[PDB]
Formats: structure tokens, C-alpha cells, sequence
């Protein structure tokens, strides 16, 4: 239907620094041309649950899809945890064609040997805080289409960047929405 | 039907400081597993109309709701100001069912006496700007469901907090645009 | 249907400094009382594909829209760019009532002689970055009906404000979300 997410329940799903050390939550909401999204990231355990002075402050998140919109298993997010939305969980079939959902490639073209630099409008930057504490600004970076990894066709990635100390604090965010262009190819299984 | 709104119009409608001494404008549309919020404050009299040194620089306004969505009298918003949208007004009968309104109690909790601190997701934080100029940030909080006062089923609270001295201005603040994911239930009278 | 842009291809069709300079990047999708939005901008050619240190850091982008939301010839935006959607392009015929997507008068009314000020919720204002690159903010800011020239009944304009000195860089910046409250009127041709 018109949902993909991570449901907002069940266990750790992602990979900060090691396996299965966060919970991502992601929901994808299709309204016709555009995905209305909303994304976090907590860490469970690992590095990134008690920061310390030496912890790397960039942390990238990459979802990477399939010509039919489906989810790849090199993915920082696992595939268990990722499908249409059901009653507060996710549908039992594995394997839904999400083209509909995946990013216009006209409007954010994979990176080419012809242009240098890509167009600065595959990327949206904001920030979001960590804590929920105002004076902890954790930039988030959102871009579409940008890797080429593992013969992917389309991808969205959430990088985490900061400046401050945080040592001895939990890696956990605030909630962050944005929207982007979608494929127009619709098809399904 | 599919969006929940102050209306953009009639008198002051919410308290700052003192009773109706302000304008909430606030809409929300439902759109499948989110609904898209829009929100801004206005002081139209008191003492947020015409700040001083000594005005404190944090300003919550509470929405709290019933098991059925309903508004709550308790609430910072006047009931008589708030409901389904007909017209560029609100629909005559009182009392609508709004479950697939309100904020999802998986993905946003209410606090527990379990878990010390609640999860950042259930915080959206940003900044809006006074007088709509560039050098005069708000920060704003957005929190889905941590009050517990009243008996409240679910809750939606935007909070004002501020740094810079706005004496002798008008509190009056830029829209902002959020998401968050909603309750599943459906039913209605 | 449910969607209005200029299309994520085709040429430059907006004014920075100079003619078609530019390419604008503007999605509004339909979402009951509220357009979702998804703006982002490049300068193609001229001066701001190269600034210099007296380049002035102030551009601004206006659509303006008649009595049926079709957009005004005087709009820094070419009207042979921006239509309805129609599979990655635009659809054939020219001239469509647009009134459901035009910002909602009563939200966004026009400047008055009697209101001095107008209300800070007819703007959105926040930041994109040059280049996507963190430390390079440009303020966005977002305004809804606030033009009155060419006779125009509704407009949306984008005004990118900056401080730091971006000389020798072309602008680009990152892609924005928002939304704003809609018209009521509805109707066709
Ligand atoms: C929401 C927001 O903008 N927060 C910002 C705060 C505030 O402006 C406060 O006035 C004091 O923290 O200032 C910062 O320097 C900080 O604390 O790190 C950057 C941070 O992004
Ligand atoms: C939209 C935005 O980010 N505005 C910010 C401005 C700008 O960065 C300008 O360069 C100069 O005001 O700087 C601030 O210190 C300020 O003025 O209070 C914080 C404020 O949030
Ligand atoms: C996303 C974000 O907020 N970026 C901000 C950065 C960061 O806070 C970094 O820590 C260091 O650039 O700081 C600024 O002063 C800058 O670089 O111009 C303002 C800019 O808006």
C-alpha cells in the first residue's frame, strides 16, 4: 500500500558501527509525486551507545534498493526489519515491488564520470539534536541516489555529522521530516 | 474528513501568558501513516504582545487528547477553535472521533518510570524566527505524547524557547512544517 | 491531478540575475488542505554560476498567479517550464486551473494599508546549503501572497539570503521541504 517502514517496534535493525548496534526508524509515506519521510537513529549498544573523546562524528546509514524498489542485503538497515507497513508491523510477503517509492532519477541522477560534481539538490541538510537537547546539533545529511555500491539502482542514505563532544552520551536523535521526488514506474508482483 | 484545523481565522484562540491572549494556527492533514502539520503563534495581547527583559523565554502550548482523539479542555487551544475542516471554517457537531490523527504510541511513547529517559525520536527541534527576520531564531520543540496530566490518551506540545532579547516586540513566529506517524485505530460516531 | 512543477529536466528556465541563468527546481504536490513543496536552485550561466565578492547575497524567486493559479508571465519562472505533471514531463495543454494548489488567502492574506505588519506565518524560513557542503548556509526564506505587483491574486517567492563570502563558486544548494495551507476554490476548464 502507501507505507514502507521499519515499524517504530521489534529489536535493533541497524548498523552504526557493528552489527544490529541501533534501531533506525524510518516510515516512507507515498503522496502521489512525492514521499512525505520521517527518520531517527538510536544506538542499542557499541561505540556509539557511550561515545567516547576518540569516536568517529560521521556515521552513515545507507539504504540501497534494487531496480524493483526492494531493499539490498549490504544495506546498513536489515531486511527483516523493512517492508509495507500492516497493522503497527509489516506484511508477511518478503519481496513488494517499491518502485513508486524510490527516488526520481532525472531529479537526482546517479553520480557520472561527465558531471564533476553532482547537482547539489540530490542532498537535503538540516540538523537534528542529540538528546533532544537544543545546544546538541547533530547535522543530518539526506541523499538520494548517490551510491553506486553492490549494482544498486537506487538509494537513499542519512550521514550523521557533528562538531561537538559528546562523549559519555548515548547516540539518539531527534525526529527529521522531508520529502523527495519519486520514480514514476509503478509495477508489482 | 482528512484535515484537523484551528482555521486560519476568528479571534484569539490560546494562551501564553493569560487566557486567549494569543493565536495558534494549526493545521493537520492526514495523509495515510503521517499526517502533515503546519503550525505558528501569534501574541495578540498580554504580556507576549509587547515583551520585556524580564518576559521568561519559554512558552509551551499543550494540546492534550481523549482516547478518541478529542481535545481536552485543559488544553493550552480553546475547544471551541479546533476541528474538521468545512469552508475556510469547521464542521457544526462537537465531538468527531480523530484516532487516525493522533500520534502513533509505539513510535511515541509516554514517558515511563521503566525507561528514565524517553526516546528523542518523540521530538522534533528547530528553529522558527520572531518577527519573521533572519536574525531572530525561536527554537522550536515539538513532542508527541510525553504529558501524562489530565488523563490524557496522547498528546501534541510545541514549545517556544529563546536566548536573545525581544523586548519591546510582538511574539509572533514564521510557519513551520513537521510530520509524525499516527495511531492506527479508525472509528467514528 | 495532484502535482504542479517544473519537471527535475529540460533547460534553465528562471531568472537570477540574467535570462534563463538558472534552473529552478519547484514540486508542489496536492495533499488535501496542504501542498506539500520541494524547491531547490542552480545557476546555470551568468553571475552567480561564478560569484564574485560584490556579488549581492539577496536573490529572489517570484511566481506570481492569476485568479485561476496560472502562473504570470512577469514570474522570474518561464511559464513554458511549469505545468502539471505528466510522466517525468509536463502535460500538453497550457493553460489549467490551479486554484487547489494557491495559498490560502485567509492564512496568507495580501499586505494591507490597515495591518502595518503582516502576520510572520505568511513566511517559512530556514536554511539550504551552497554546494551541500555544511558550512555554507544560504537563509531561505519561503513567502506566501505577500507580492502585489502585475495584478497578480496569489504568489509564492523564494528568497536565498547569505553572509559568508562565496566567491568563485557557482550556487547550487541543497533541496527544501514545506508546506503550506491551500485555497478552498477548486475548479476547471
Ligand atoms: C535549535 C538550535 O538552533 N540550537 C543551536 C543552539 C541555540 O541557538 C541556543 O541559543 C543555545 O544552544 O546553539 C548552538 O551553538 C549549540 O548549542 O550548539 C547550535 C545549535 O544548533
Ligand atoms: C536563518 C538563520 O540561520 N539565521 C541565523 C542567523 C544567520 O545565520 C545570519 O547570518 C545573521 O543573523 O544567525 C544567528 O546567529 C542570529 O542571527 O541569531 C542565528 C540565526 O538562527
Ligand atoms: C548544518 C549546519 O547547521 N551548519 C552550520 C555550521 C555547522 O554548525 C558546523 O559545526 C561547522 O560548519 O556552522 C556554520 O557556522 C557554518 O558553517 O557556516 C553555520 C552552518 O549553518
Amino acid at each position: 500500500r502507501r507505507t514502507l517502514w521499519t515499524t517504530p517496534d521489534t529489536s535493533p535493525n541497524c548498523k552504526m558501527s557493528t552489527e544490529k548496534d541501533s534501531k533506525l526508524t524510518l516510515t516512507l509515506t507515498k503522496c502521489g509525486s512525492q514521499v512525505l519521510g520521517n527518520v531517527s537513529l538510536l544506538a542499542v549498544t557499541g561505540e556509539y551507545h557511550q561515545m567516547t573523546a576518540t569516536t568517529k562524528k560521521d556515521v552513515k546509514i545507507s539504504l540501497l534498493f534494487d531496480e524493483n524498489g526492494i531493499l539490498l542485503p549490504s544495506s546498513s538497515l536489515s531486511k527483516d526489519y523493512w517492508n509495507y507497513r500492516s497493522d503497527d508491523s509489516i506484511v508477511s510477503q518478503k519481496y513488494n515491488n517499491a518502485v513508486p517509492f524510490m527516488p526520481n532519477l532525472t531529479a537526482y541522477p546517479k553520480p557520472s564520470a561527465q558531471n564533476a560534481k553532482n547537482y547539489s539538490r540530490t542532498k537535503i541538510i538540516s540538523n537534528v539534536y542529540l538528546g533532544a537537547l537544543t545546544y546538541q546539533p547533530v547535522i543530518i545529511t539526506i541523499a538520494f541516489n548517490q551510491e553506486t555500491e553492490n549494482g544498486c539502482a537506487y538509494s537513499i542514505t542519512f550521514t550523521f555529522t557533528w562538531q561537538k563532544d559528546y562523549s559519555a552520551q548515548q547516540f539518539d536523535v531527534t525526529s527529521f521530516t522531508f520529502s523527495y521526488l519519486t520514480q514514476e514506474n509503478k509495477d508489482k508482483d
